[PDB]
């Protein structure tokens, strides 16, 4: 059976995704660049430069 009123937003996504999907000069580099915690920091050990 389909889906009730107030949900045809589905309906809109599903039939719009198929579409396609592209963009010239695309700079994004990262999948998993969609996180929360972006403060945190790895601790980092350098090592000394020669001069």
């Amino acid at each position: 059976c389909p889906p009730p009123p107030q949900l045809r937003l589905l309906d809109f996504l599903q039939k719009r995704k198929e579409r396609k999907a592209g963009q010239h000069y695309d700079l994004k580099i990262s999948k998993a660049g969609n996180c929360v915690d972006m403060w945190k920091r790895s601790p980092c050990n350098l090592a000394i430069p020669s001069e």
